[PDB]
């Protein structure tokens, strides 16, 4: 299994993603997105161009990505702090079950994986999650695959946010 | 016919159902008291499926900073807050809210300390032009404090390719 | 004519303006000063510092600023509620005369006029005034000076505060 | 000892409250006047009725009254946002001795005391003041009366404003 041979699902309405808001990455690559909560925001009222924000927040300190529909089922990123883009695709969503919502979603560089983000909101309990991440770590640089929630900072009396 | 005079005797409007917030997203505040708040972007999220209290929480975001804090419901048409970096907690009021109207969203909220005002927060996403914001702006201004409120966006920081964010 | 021009007369001694108390501004700059009264207070008897305070008042507002003599006929501020400092002058003093109490007073950022306070207690007659605002008005930023007690709020049953 | 029979000395001339400014109040009946400086203002010189005014300050809120002479050594107060009246008396002066002023004034409701103010500028050493706030806890409604200084807010370079 490469990269580039991942399973490319379609993109879920963006209202299926606002409805799972917050949601934490269970499984990520890079120690970046270690102990983070994933909110999605729709485009402004007044955007020009009309894309929807991912935010990446880890405590006080936050990372924003706004995205769009591209070709082969793929959402292409804009890092809004440094305009460096970046072509995404979901290995699997499964998002407002009634068990909730979880989805895996990647970045390649070629055949080798560059960014992996497993989200749920469930505590990692869909069953397709566990498929996922297993397939993914086989795939070339998934080794630097992680359970990224193991020893987060200590809250002071709100359940997502620290 | 008079403007209320103090922080405590500011109107209290019913907190609208958190879906029309989130409807607003994102917003910015175009008038604050304290500067931590200029140049920032708020958005409205709804409680966490698992969350035991089940808290809607406010972003503030600055950049590549946030600010975080829990709400729900409180008598007499309050949000009660918990930061959520600290824990500290306070008493939050809609000074007015014009929501999802044909010319967008805007809203100015405030708390006190007993008379004077401490914090105020308007936001919007029309670009300041709704005639409710302006009014409210002036009167908050005249109670105890309320002389550091200030328009928040002048000379933020230039972006990277997305609009509401930097 | 530029801020960093403008006259700068000395400060009278401070019982001159405790004599003129209370003032109202007649024009100022920024919408704060509007519907005001002016009120100056000695050090008290236990201040280390000995500094002055002025009172600005707009019905149950108060903002206050202790102030000390500075160089260049200056008045340096120090905001009570935050520790913020400007440096202010007189464009001129008219105090005490027969016919009361006139000022105007001005603090600058750089060429352009950040705040301008023009005070009286004679209902704005005195011919100094109305010379002081036209050439004040033609410095940069002075456009928005303005006339400050338009439509203020009605008393209920004392002169100089609502 | 009711209210209506603490002690009325006669009011000092207003340039010897002036000259007293800005004080604190050490001893209040209700806790609106907690934390608070007291500075007084001679008349506008415009106002018809010549009545002095009384500045409660506390934090940046004020309250004001304007005062002027009443029978049997009274003041009588005016407050400027609600219209209403009320007649104060003072149990003792002691403005501007070499140690600075204190003076307790108070108001009746009949045989009970409905508002006490003791205030200084010497941070309460005067030996006059402590026999006259025992004297006025005793009457009715007089266990109100607290010590009104701890815990006050912290400053920002001011000595006598927050
Ligand atoms: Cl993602
Ligand atoms: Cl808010
Ligand atoms: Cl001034
Ligand atoms: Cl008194």
């Amino acid at each position: 299994m490469t990269c580039d041979k991942l399973p490319k699902v379609p993109v879920p309405p963006l209202e299926e993603f606002i409805k799972s808001n917050p949601l934490q990455f269970a499984y990520v690559l890079t120690d970046t997105f270690d102990c983070t909560t994933r909110v999605y925001v729709q485009p402004a009222r007044l955007s020009p161009n009309q894309a929807a924000t991912a935010l990446d927040i880890r405590g006080s300190r936050i990372i924003t990505n706004d995205f769009v529909g591209g070709p082969n089922n793929s959402a292409i990123l804009n890092n809004c702090t440094t305009g460096e883009k970046a072509t995404w695709y979901f290995q699997y969503t499964n998002l407002n079950t009634p068990n909730g919502s979880s989805y895996c979603a990647y970045t390649c560089n070629g055949e080798e994986i560059a960014e992996y983000k497993c989200a749920n909101n469930n505590n990692g309990t869909d069953p397709l999650q566990k498929q996922a991440v297993e397939v993914a770590k086989k795939v070339p640089n998934g080794d630097k695959i992680h359970y990224a929630l193991d020893n987060c900072p200590e809250h002071h009396g709100c359940f997502a946010f620290y």
